[PDB]
């Protein structure tokens, strides 16, 4: 679990996503795994705007930073899971990084604030969910 606070707006996994995050909706796209809602407080995230391609994750099944090597956005296959049928995931990277389900959610950033969430992994994968496009996420 985890989430992004940037402004007026939680960024959670899609699948992850509450009752409150659907009924306070502002973006949702399920080819990307990712979903933004409105928030009554204001947050304390600033997201990064670069391509940086070296940065640090949180893996929660570790309790661990971990310092990775990430690939830039592609669209990538990933497996059937209970949440997503076969298919090309957009806006992916990955890193080579202890993940489990319950590892989604946990952020990576770089030098100039957070670069997304770990969306997907694999046998020491990790995909973590883009955010760097959502220049939206800067206002309003
Ligand atoms: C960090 S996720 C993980 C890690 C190790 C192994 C398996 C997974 C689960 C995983 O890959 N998925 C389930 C959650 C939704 C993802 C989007 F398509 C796909
Ligand atoms: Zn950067």
């Amino acid at each position: 679990s985890g989430a992004i606070y940037v402004g007026n707006y939680r960024v959670v996994n899609r699948h992850l996503a509450t009752h409150n995050d659907w009924a306070n909706l502002v973006w949702e796209d399920s080819s990307r795994d990712l979903l933004v809602s409105s928030t009554t407080a204001q947050g304390c995230d600033t997201i990064a705007r670069c391509d940086c391609q070296t940065g640090v994750y949180y893996c929660s099944s570790r309790r661990k930073h971990y310092p990775v090597s990430f690939s830039k956005p592609s669209l990538i296959f990933v497996e059937a899971s209970e949440y997503y049928p076969a298919r090309y995931q957009s806006h992916l990277m990955l890193a080579v990084g202890h993940s489990e389900p319950g590892d989604c959610g946990g952020i990576l950033r770089c030098q100039h604030g957070v670069v997304g969430i770990v969306s997907t992994g694999g046998n020491g994968l990790v995909g973590f969910a883009d955010v760097r496009d959502l220049l939206w996420l800067d206002e309003e």
